[PDB]
C-alpha cells in the first residue's frame, strides 16, 4: 500500500518505506514512485544513485505527476546521474509548471528571462512569476515588479512595480522589502517616506538579510538621518562577512 | 509573444470568458493540459462558447491523459454525477484516485467517503482515515467534520467522543457549515465535553447561518418546542422551517 509507505516516511523508516512501496499496487503509484526516487536521490535507507533515482523520477514524470518531473528537469540542470543539458530541463520544468507547480514555474520564469534552455521572451517568463506568485511561491513578486520598474515585456510604470513589491512585503519577501524600501526613498512609484524607506529596511532585516546593508551603511555615512558613525560602518560587516 | 494558454487561462481568472476561448482554443493552447481542462470547464458552463458537456468530457480526457490532476477529478465527477457521460461509479473512483494520488483536495475527500461507504470500492476505514487526513492537509476545511465521525462512532479506530469535539471545533472555527452542527451536538449532548446551552444555540445558529438544512430543522425544532432553556418562538421557528424547504428549482 502506497499511503502506509508514505507514512513510515515521515517516521523515518526509510527500509520499510521502501518494502511498501515497491508492492506492485504501490509501485504504479506516481506519488510512491517520485517517493522511491527520492530515497535514491538522497541515500536513505539506501546508497544515493542519482542514476537509479533519475529512473523513478521519469516513471512518475510519464504518468503527468508534476512533482516528478520538477525533479527530473532538477537533475537535468545539476547533471545529478545524467549529462547536464538546459533544454531538456525546460522541457520538463514547463511539464510541471502548465500543472501550476510553483518551484517550476519559477524555473521557467528565471530561464525565460536569461534564454537558457530556451529563447527569451520577456513576455512569457512575467506570466510565469505571476503564476509562480499566485500558486504560493512569495519571492515572485519582487521578480514580476522588475518588469515594470525596467519596461521588460511591459511599458516602464514605476507605479505598478511598487504594487508587487508590497504585496511581497506584506509576506514576508526580503528582495520585495528591499526594492519597496528603496522606492520609499527615491520616491519612485511612491510618495517620499524616510520613516517608512527605514521602516521596510528594519522588516528586512527579520525576514531574510539581502545587502540593502549597502545602502543601509552608505546613507548613514542621507535620508533625513544624521550621520551616525556606529551605523554606517556595523552594517557593513554584515554586508563583507556574509560575502 | 505572450503564451496563447497562459493568456487564455489570466483571461478566464479576469473573468473574461469571450476573450479566454480566444486564446484557449489556438491550436498552441490546445496541447496545454491546464488549458484542455479550462475548455472543458468552459465548455460544461457555456461561458464563451456554446455548452456541452459532452465535449466537455472530451477535454477532462486530452488533460487527465496528460496526468491533470484537476481533469481528473472533473473526468470522476462527470461519471459520478452523470453529467455528459452515462452514470458509472467504478470509473468515478478511477479518476479520483488519481487525482487524490497527485495531492488534490477534493478529490481526496471523494476517496474518503467512496471508501467510508463503500461504493465503487471495497470498504476500509483506515485508508479512509488517510484521506480525509490528506484533504484536512490540502486546504479542505470540510475535512475536519468527517474525520470526527471516525472517533464518534469507532469506526477502524477507538471510540473517543472527546476527540471527535476538538475536530469539530476545528471545522467551526474554519467557517465550516457541517462541523458546527456537529459541534453545537457535542455541547447539547454532552458528548466529549460538558454541557452548555447558551454555546450549543450558537453553533446552531452559525451553522444554519452557512446553508445546513439539518440545522436549520434541528434549529425549528428548538425555537418550537422550547428547549436548552429559552423562551418558546414560534415566529422564528417557522423562518428555519421555510428556509430549511428543499425544492428543486428549474433556472
Amino acid at each position: 500500500n502506497a499511503l502506509t509507505g508514505i507514512e513510515l516516511y515521515k517516521a523515518k523508516k526509510y527500509e520499510q518505506a521502501m518494502t511498501h512501496l515497491m508492492t506492485p499496487d504501490a509501485q504504479k503509484n506516481p506519488a510512491a514512485q517520485n517517493l522511491i526516487g527520492y530515497l535514491y536521490d538522497k541515500g536513505l535507507g539506501v546508497e544515493k544513485n542519482a542514476e537509479i533515482a533519475n529512473q523513478w523520477y521519469l516513471k512518475a514524470a510519464e504518468q503527468g505527476f508534476a512533482k516528478a518531473q520538477f525533479n527530473l528537469g532538477l537533475s537535468y540542470e545539476k547533471g545529478t546521474g545524467i549529462s547536464k543539458n538546459m533544454v531538456e530541463a525546460v522541457k520538463w520544468y514547463r511539464k510541471a509548471a502548465e500543472q501550476n507547480h510553483a518551484k517550476a514555474e519559477m524555473k521557467m520564469g528565471y530561464l525565460t528571462v536569461e534564454g537558457i534552455g530556451t529563447q527569451k521572451n520577456y513576455k512569457e517568463a512575467l506570466q510565469w512569476y505571476r503564476r509562480a506568485a499566485e500558486h504560493g511561491d512569495n519571492r515572485a513578486y519582487a521578480d514580476i515588479g522588475l518588469f515594470y520598474d525596467q519596461g521588460n515585456g511591459v511599458k516602464k510604470d514605476p507605479n505598478r512595480a511598487v504594487q508587487y513589491y508590497i504585496m511581497g512585503a506584506e509576506k514576508g519577501d526580503g528582495e520585495a522589502q528591499l526594492f519597496l524600501a528603496d522606492c520609499y526613498a527615491k520616491a519612485s512609484g511612491i510618495p517620499y517616506d524616510a520613516d517608512r524607506a527605514l521602516y521596510w529596511y528594519k522588516e528586512s532585516a527579520k525576514n531574510g538579510n539581502i545587502t540593502a546593508m549597502k545602502v543601509l551603511s552608505g546613507i548613514y555615512k542621507q535620508l533625513g538621518i544624521e550621520k551616525n558613525p556606529e551605523k554606517s560602518r556595523h552594517w557593513l560587516e554584515m554586508a563583507k562577512q556574509k560575502e
